[PDB]
């Protein structure tokens, strides 16, 4: 195992640790796509965790600075300030695929702003945050998952990412409230007669379901439109992308089965993941 193999193995472990949902999916990819996804995931995990988990703002500027170094001087040796093993992997990727650095910067800005957190007044603000935190990961992942880096491909990847974040939000309502976040819209909450602090304390009411279901329909419709345009990805990536997406669509059915609980984080079991993949691969 070489120096660089070790760097990507560290990234793998980070994703194995943090992505209960998607680690299983990514490791189905061919060796070179797989390794790139690990590195990107690890860069993204480190970004999201910098403040929220490590409570470390300087580590976030350090991550930005490391990425900036890679963008300007992809072939030099850098004394990376944040996590050396990840940044070296990311640099390795960037020598072989072209990376939309601006997408890492958008994610960084969103993560920064997600401290002075202010409830979205409008859904358009909520969707803007879905772009910031997930659409950009979609964009960053595009050259790894497709040989066609055209607008259609960036577009489908961006929309897929954005729809997964919405399901994410739909899974995490109660947990986010515990950490003092409501991602549902002030407008949409005022419309549906819903206060999250109240259904947390008293239990799921019919107003809440209507509202939750309003949003799940947005995410299910966008998922379906992504699926129709899946041939935009490479042939080996398609079944996996479809897996990762059908896993999240399964999350919604779990929330539904748990009567929309706000007091427990639902999940898809590993065994049900393989069932899904078996079903998907039949088409392929
Ligand atoms: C190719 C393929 C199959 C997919 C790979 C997936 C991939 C590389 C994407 C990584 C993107 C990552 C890490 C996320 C960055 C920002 C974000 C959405 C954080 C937390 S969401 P949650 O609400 O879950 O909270 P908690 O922060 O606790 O995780
Ligand atoms: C997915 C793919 C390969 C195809 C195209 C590109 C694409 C859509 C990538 C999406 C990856 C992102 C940021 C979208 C959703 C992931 C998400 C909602 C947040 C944290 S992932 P965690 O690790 O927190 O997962 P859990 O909390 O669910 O366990
Ligand atoms: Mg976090």
């Amino acid at each position: 195992m070489t120096m660089m193999d070790m760097n990507f193995k560290y990234c793998h472990k980070i994703m194995k640790k943090h992505s209960k949902s998607f680690s299983y999916a990514a490791d189905l990819l061919p060796e070179d796509q797989r390794k790139a996804v690990w590195a990107i995931y690890a860069v993204c995990r480190k970004i999201d965790d910098s403040i929220d988990v490590y409570g470390d703002i300087q580590f976030l500027n350090q991550i930005k600075e490391d990425i900036q170094s890679i963008e300007k001087y992809p072939y030099e040796y850098h004394h990376f300030q944040s996590d050396r093993r990840i940044m070296m992997a990311l640099q390795h990727v960037a020598q072989h695929k072209n990376i939309a650095f601006q997408s890492f910067y958008n994610l960084i800005d969103t993560v920064y702003k997600d401290q002075h957190f202010t409830m979205f007044e409008t859904d358009a603000e909520l969707f803007g945050y879905c772009y910031g935190v997930a659409g950009t990961v979609g964009e960053v992942l595009t050259p790894i998952l497709s040989d066609h880096e055209t607008h259609q491909t960036y577009d489908v990847a961006r929309r897929l990412g954005e729809s997964l974040q919405l399901i994410n939000i739909l899974r995490d309502v109660g947990e986010d409230f515990e950490n003092e976040r409501i991602y549902f819209s002030k407008q949409r909450l005022k419309q549906y007669e819903v206060d999250i602090a109240e259904v947390y304390q008293n239990g799921v009411n019919n107003h809440y379901i209507d509202l939750w279901e309003y949003y799940a329909a947005i995410a299910e419709k966008d998922f379906r439109d992504v699926m129709d345009q899946i041939k935009v990805f490479s042939i080996e990536a398609q079944p996996i992308i479809e897996l990762a997406a059908r896993i999240y669509i399964e999350i919604l059915d779990e929330v539904r089965q748990a009567n929309y609980t706000l007091h427990e984080r639902v999940f898809v079991e590993k065994r049900k993941k393989a069932k899904l993949f078996h079903e998907i691969n039949s088409k392929y």
